[PDB]
């Protein structure tokens, strides 16, 4: 499995109050270099992966402000199996684990900096990985695709 030192964002993306830790089987995982704080860019990604019923694990510089509350409620409603959890790292070193990341799950690193935004994001740049567990402090990617 791939690890990194970095858990959940929020402790309302816990899936299992016993262990305190979120689990996600079947996953997509979107890998996006920046910062998210508007609800507007995301949510084109959002109702692409809803119509497929499948968990999704955002990996961002942060996710923050309405974009952040937008996925604690939708997970609290059960509307959609989502969790989020900071990149690791910072300068080079962060975007290295961000494309060791989209390696080990076939996705596409989501870079600003490159020209690419967000609200034209498909599934088809989304890794996928069979299971995906998280905890206060580590992500754990097993089975990436």
């Amino acid at each position: 499995g791939y690890q990194f030192d970095k858990g959940y964002i929020s402790p309302y993306f816990v899936t299992n109050p016993e262990t305190m830790e979120a689990v996600l089987e079947d996953a997509f995982i979107l890998i996006v270099e920046k910062k998210v704080s508007n609800v507007r860019e995301l949510l084109p990604i959002l109702e692409q992966v809803a119509q497929t019923g499948k968990p999704l694990l955002i990996i961002a510089e942060d996710v923050e402000g309405e974009a952040l509350a937008t996925l604690v409620v939708n997970k609290l409603r059960g509307t959609l199996s989502v969790a989020a959890v900071k990149a690791p790292g910072f300068g080079d070193r962060r975007k290295e684990m961000l494309k060791d990341i989209a390696a080990v799950t076939g996705g596409t690193v989501i870079s600003e900096e490159l020209g690419f935004k967000l609200e034209n994001a498909t599934l088809s740049m989304l890794g996928r990985a069979e299971r995906v567990r998280i905890t206060k402090d580590e992500t754990t990617i097993v089975g990436g695709k």
